[PDB]
């Protein structure tokens, strides 16, 4: 089986460093990048973020409820064209499947 659990750790990594000023939304905002694998808030989050994977794979995603979700947080199309190349860095350093097509279906949405 992927581990995409390892993936996830490596695509929020790279998602703070190039743009720090997206953690100040989340309940781990202020947290440093190496300290982030012992937070709460932090590991669920990354479960939310497996689970949306894995959904997305299996079939069974909601793009238009996760869309909402994050105009809600007044998150949009710009910060989603970020995420898309911070987690295809990710899957390339674990050899797993690229996920440019899950990423779309949200996209499309905002
Ligand atoms: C690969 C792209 C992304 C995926 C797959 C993803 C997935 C998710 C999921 C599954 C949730 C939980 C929704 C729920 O509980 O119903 C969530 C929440 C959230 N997302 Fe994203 N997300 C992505 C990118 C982003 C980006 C770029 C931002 C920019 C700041 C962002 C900000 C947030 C915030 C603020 C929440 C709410 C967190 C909280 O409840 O404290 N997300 N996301």
């Amino acid at each position: 089986m992927v581990n995409w659990a390892a993936v996830v750790d490596d695509f929020y990594q790279e998602l703070f460093k190039a743009h720090p000023e997206y953690q100040n939304k989340f309940g781990f905002k202020g947290v440093a990048l190496g300290s982030l694998k012992g937070n709460a808030a932090y590991k669920t989050q990354a479960g939310k973020t497996v689970d949306y994977i894995n959904a997305a794979i299996g079939g069974s995603a909601d793009a238009a409820g996760l869309a909402s979700r994050h105009k809600g947080r007044n998150v949009g199309s710009a910060e989603f064209h970020n995420a898309k190349a911070c987690l295809a860095k990710a899957c390339s350093a674990h050899g797993a499947p690229d996920l440019g097509h899950a990423i779309d279906d949200i996209l499309s949405h905002l």
